[PDB]
């Protein structure tokens, strides 16, 4: 099953009756060279989706899902995960440069649809009532639906087990814990310090907060080069006791056969740690030609049982926002975890200069140093 646009065959009808070049025999070489060149176009190719997607979630077992909706209507579906495509697709979409849908977390998304480059979105009340309501309203803006919400994240405390049996329940012990492991050969933390998304936890619950993992730094308990790639090798080699991050990274620790737990984050000043919860959602551009098929893809396949737990099996997705789906995987103490760190957090804003907040909280910790 291959299906084309529409406007294809009216082109091809149009370019060979209303010809002059293909009405009489001396002009037939011209006129199979137009027919040539407009079959080979690509207005003539089989209609596509293009989505993109963090190189981190599990785009291969969405991709699953694409050569389904391939299978029952002919409409190819290629799923990329480009670097930076949070800052690739504003500069991009407004050409023909960008996918017909992008994934994010909701908070990169009231930038572009303050600018243009998000359709506004039509779920039938019947589907709106299968997803949270939480999770609509964070995909809201300006008093308009802008995404199909997928996925609540929130980070977790990841322990190893055998080096720590018990995670501690305070920051404040922390340093304690590391004196003991750091005898072992071992260090009680490693957490990426170079996204402001990962510190925020700490510092949301801001001077003392900083404080105190400023003095963390300085008292050598951890590294201020720390980014994402070095604490996930030092957990999953065994060579660190806790670290920070998110559902999508259970999948490499399953491989390392690391024993390993996920629980609350520990507490500050007797509070919880209040984390940034971001849902993660499907924008259709607003320079898309299938926006209708891209509604269909995401409806109808992406978010239901079947397909939400494609994605899952290649990389989970924690807690989906999803009620049918969420019921069953809830009972994974690793989502309920998620679930707990998600409420005693806060939701991030949507608003359009987040950007710059980023900006200013990421440079804030990597200048504390
Ligand atoms: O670095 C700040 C960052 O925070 C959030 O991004 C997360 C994202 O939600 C997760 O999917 C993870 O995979 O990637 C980021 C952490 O490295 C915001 O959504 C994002 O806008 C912001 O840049």
């Amino acid at each position: 099953p291959v299906t084309f646009s529409p406007e294809c065959s009216k082109h091809f009808h149009r370019l060979y009756y209303n010809t002059r070049e293909c009405s009489t025999p001396a002009y037939y070489k011209r006129c199979a060279r137009l027919l040539t060149r407009l079959a080979v176009s690509p207005l003539c190719s089989q209609t596509k989706l293009v989505i993109w997607i963090n190189g981190d979630k599990g785009y291969n077992g969405l991709a699953e899902v694409g050569k389904k909706f391939e299978k029952d209507t002919g409409i190819k579906v290629t799923v990329e995960h480009p670097d930076k495509l949070e800052e690739k697709f504003p500069q991009v979409a407004a050409t023909g440069d960008g996918p017909d849908i992008i994934f994010w977390a909701h908070d990169r998304f009231g930038g572009y649809a303050q600018s243009g480059l998000l359709a506004e979105i039509t779920p039938a009340a019947a589907f709106q009532d299968k997803l949270y309501p939480f999770t609509w309203d964070a995909v809201r803006y300006n008093g308009k639906l802008i995404a199909y919400p997928i996925a609540v994240e929130a980070l977790s405390l990841i322990y190893n087990k055998d080096l720590l049996p018990n995670p501690p329940k305070t920051w404040e012990e922390i340093p304690a814990l590391d004196k003991e492991l750091k005898a072992k050969g071992k260090s009680a933390l490693m957490f990426n310090l170079q996204e402001p998304y990962f510190t925020w936890p700490l510092i949301a619950a801001a001077k003392a907060g900083l404080t105190f993992l400023v003095d963390l730094i300085k008292n050598k308990h951890m590294n201020a080069d720390t980014d994402y790639s070095i604490a996930e090798h030092a957990f999953n080699h065994g060579e660190t006791a806790m670290t920070i991050n998110g559902p999508w990274a259970w999948s490499n620790i399953d491989t390392s056969a690391v024993n390993y737990g996920v629980t609350v984050l520990p507490t500050f000043k007797g509070q919880p740690s209040k984390p940034f919860v971001g849902v993660l959602s499907a924008g259709i551009n607003a320079a898309s030609p299938n926006k209708e098929l891209a509604k269909e893809f995401l409806e109808n396949y992406l978010l239901t049982d079947e397909g939400l737990e494609a994605v899952n099996k290649d990389k989970p997705l924690g807690a989906v926002a999803l009620k049918s789906y969420e019921e069953e995987l809830v009972k994974d103490p690793r989502v309920a975890a998620t679930m707990e760190n998600a409420q005693k957090g806060e939701i991030m804003p949507n608003i359009p200069q987040m950007s710059a907040f980023w900006y200013a909280v990421r440079t804030a910790v990597i200048n504390a140093a």
